[PDB]
C-alpha cells in the first residue's frame, strides 16, 4: 500500500467542492454525512434517489454525494479526487467524525482507488458497503474499447486495463477499511462475478464478501441494479452500516432476506425508478464522450502499471 | 437463395399457433394484420406495448404479434419456426393479402432467417420494416458467450456465430422483401453500427439502410431502444408502412423530424415505457437458460456454415 503523501488533486478545489452534494446541509457543517459514489452513466441523485438516499435518510443519516462530470464517464481518476476531497471535507464537517461511504458499481472502485492511493483520508472512513463494486473492471466492455466507443471511465474499467492492473499491484484488492462487497452472479455488466471466490470483480481480499447466489441460491436473481436496489440488498446494506465491526454479520440477514424486488421501504415511485435504473445510464453511457485509447495513468500509479498501453503508449517506471 | 421446400417445423402447430395472437382479432380472420417481431428478452406485447402497438393501430393495421418462449432467449431458427407460421396464418387469415412484419433487433434476424430459408413466405410478405436488426449479430455479446453465461440465441447472435455465418453464406444479407432498416451508431446492444455501409450490422443490400446519424448528424443519440421508440423512427417506419415501393422514401422525412425522444402519439405512460424498454429486457435476459455453446444448425442451414463450431461439433457438408 502507498503510505507517502496524498497526490496533489489536478481539479481545483472549488471545482472538486461544487460536485458534493450534502441533502439539507452544507458538508461543512453536516450531521451523521453518509457518502455515496455513483455508477457509470449516472449522477448522485440518478444512482440513489431510488434507494440510499432515502434509505439511508430513514436510517438515520444525512445522505450526501458527489456528480463527477460527465455522468461518472470521464477519467476514474479525477472521479477519485471527488471522493478524495468529498471524505476530506465531510470528516472536517461532522466534527473529524469517520463516516460511512456506500458506492454503485464505479463508485467502488473510486472508493479503493481513493484508498489506495490518497492515505490521509484511510483514518476518515469507517466503513465502505459496495454494491456490485468493479474492482477487477468487467470483460464485457472490452469489444467497446476495440470500435474506439468507449467513455475515458469504461476504458479504465475494462479488465486488463492500467488502471485496474495499477490498483492490484498497489495492494487495492484487499479491503482498506472494513468493507461488504454486495453482489451477483447474474450481473450483466459487471463479469466474472459467478465463482464465489478471489475472482470475482466485486471480491476484496479480508472483505465481506457477499455473492447473492450463496446465501440466496443459484436461482436468486437479482442483476447490476438489483444489486443495488434489492430488498435483500437493503438488508445486507443495512447491517453493514449498522455492525461495530463495520462489516455486515451473516446473523444480521438470511434465507428470508432473500426477496429479489426493490427493498420493502421504497416508495411505490422509487421502486419504479429502482427497477429501470439500468436503462437512463446506458443511455447516457451511450451519448457521452468516446475516445480510442485509455486514459494516461497519473504519475502517483504509473510505477504500479509498467508495461500497460494508455493514450500516451506504454507506461515506464 | 435457397429455392426448394420450406422445411419442416421442429415444434407442433398448435404450438406455434398458441405463440401468435392479434389485437382484438384471431389470426384467420383479421383486417390489415402486421406482424410484430419482437426481440431478445421479451415478448410481443413487453417490445411493442409502448409504440409499434398503439402506433400501427393508429396507422390503421391489426397489430399482431409472436411470443417465442422463453423471452426469445431459446434457439432463433425456432423463434423463426413462430414467424414462418404466423405469415402463413395472416396471409390467409387477411382474405390471402401479403402482410407487412416489423421488428425489434432479434425479431429482424428472425424475419431474415424466415425469409432466407422458408422461401413459401416471400410471397406473402410485401415488406420488412426492422428496427436495429442484428443480421450479423453483435461483437458485444463474445465475453458473455465466453463465460458460458449466453442463452441459446445469444450465442447465434455473436458476431460470427454459426448462424449468422449460415444467413450471409445462403444469400441473406440482402433484401428478400422491399426492406427499411432502422439503425443508430450510438448502438448499446447491436455492433458495428458505426459506418453507416455495409459493414453494419443492421445492413441488407438493396435495402433501404437508415443510419439515423446519417440523417440527423453526428450528434444525434438514440440507443438500441430509441431505434425503436423514437418520433425520428416513427416517421421512417410511417413511410416505410405506406410506400408504393415497399421501402421508406427520403421525400417522407428530414432534420425537422429528428426528434430522438419516444413518438410523439404515444401517450405519458407509453413514452415511460418506451424509455425504459432496456431495463425489463436485461432482467429477462440475466434470469433465462444459458449454456456452453452455440445451439445446433438445423439440417436445413448446415451447408451454408461448413467449419463453424456448435454444441455437437464442427458443422460439416
Ligand atoms: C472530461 O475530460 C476531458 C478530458 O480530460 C475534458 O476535456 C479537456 O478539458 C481541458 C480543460 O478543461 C482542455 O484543456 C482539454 O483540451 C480537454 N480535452 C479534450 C480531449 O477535449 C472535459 O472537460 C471533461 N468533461 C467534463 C464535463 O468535465
Ligand atoms: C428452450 O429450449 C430448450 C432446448 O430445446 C427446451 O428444452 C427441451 O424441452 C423439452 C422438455 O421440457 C424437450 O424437448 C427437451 O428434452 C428439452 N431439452 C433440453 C436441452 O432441456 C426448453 O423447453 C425451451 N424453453 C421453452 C420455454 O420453451
Ligand atoms: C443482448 C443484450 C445485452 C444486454 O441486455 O446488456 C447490455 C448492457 C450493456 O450496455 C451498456 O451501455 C451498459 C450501460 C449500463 O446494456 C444494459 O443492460 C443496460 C440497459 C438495461
Amino acid at each position: 500500500l502507498p503510505s507517502g503523501s496524498d497526490p496533489a488533486f489536478s481539479q481545483p478545489k472549488s471545482v472538486l467542492d461544487a460536485g458534493l452534494t450534502c441533502q439539507g446541509a452544507s458538508p461543512s457543517s453536516v450531521s451523521k454525512p453518509i457518502l455515496l459514489v455513483p455508477g457509470t452513466g449516472t449522477t448522485g441523485p440518478q444512482s440513489f434517489d431510488s434507494n440510499w438516499i432515502p434509505l439511508s435518510t430513514q436510517l438515520g443519516y444525512t445522505p450526501c454525494w458527489i456528480s463527477p462530470p460527465p455522468f461518472m464517464l470521464n477519467d476514474t481518476q479525477v472521479n477519485t479526487e471527488y471522493m478524495v476531497n468529498a471524505i476530506t471535507a465531510l470528516y472536517a464537517g461532522s466534527g473529524n467524525n469517520k463516516l460511512p461511504v456506500l458506492t454503485w458499481s464505479q463508485g467502488g472502485l473510486v472508493a479503493q482507488w481513493g484508498l489506495t492511493f490518497f492515505p490521509s483520508i484511510r483514518s476518515k472512513v469507517d466503513r465502505l458497503m459496495a454494491f456490485a463494486p468493479d474492482y477487477k473492471g468487467t470483460v464485457l466492455a472490452g469489444p467497446l474499447d476495440a470500435l474506439a466507443v468507449s467513455a475515458p471511465s469504461v476504458w479504465q474499467q475494462t479488465t486488463g486495463s492500467a488502471l485496474t492492473t495499477a490498483l492490484r499491484n498497489a495492494g487495492g484488492l484487499t479491503q482498506i477499511v472494513p468493507t461488504t462487497n454486495l453482489y451477483s452472479a447474474t450481473d450483466e455488466i459487471v463479469q466474472p462475478q459467478v465463482s464465489n471466490s478471489p475472482l470475482d470483480s466485486s471480491y476484496l481480499f479480508n472483505g465481506k464478501n457477499v455473492q447473492a447466489q450463496a446465501v440466496c441460491g443459484p436461482l436468486f436473481v437479482i442483476d447490476h441494479a438489483g444489486s443495488l436496489t434489492s430488498q435483500f440488498s437493503y438488508v445486507v446494506g443495512r447491517s453493514a452500516l449498522r455492525s461495530t465491526t463495520g462489516q455486515a454479520r451473516s446473523a444480521d440477514y438470511g434465507i428470508t432476506d432473500c426477496n429479489p424486488l426493490p427493498a420493502n421501504d421504497l416508495t411505490p415511485e422509487q421502486k419504479v425508478a429502482a427497477a429501470a435504473l439500468l436503462a437512463p445510464a446506458a443511455a447516457a453511457i451511450v451519448a457521452g464522450p468516446k475516445q480510442n485509447c485509455e486514459p494516461d495513468l497519473m504519475p502517483y500509479a504509473r510505477p504500479f502499471a509498467v508495461g500497460k498501453r494508455t493514450c500516451s503508449g506504454i507506461v515506464t517506471p
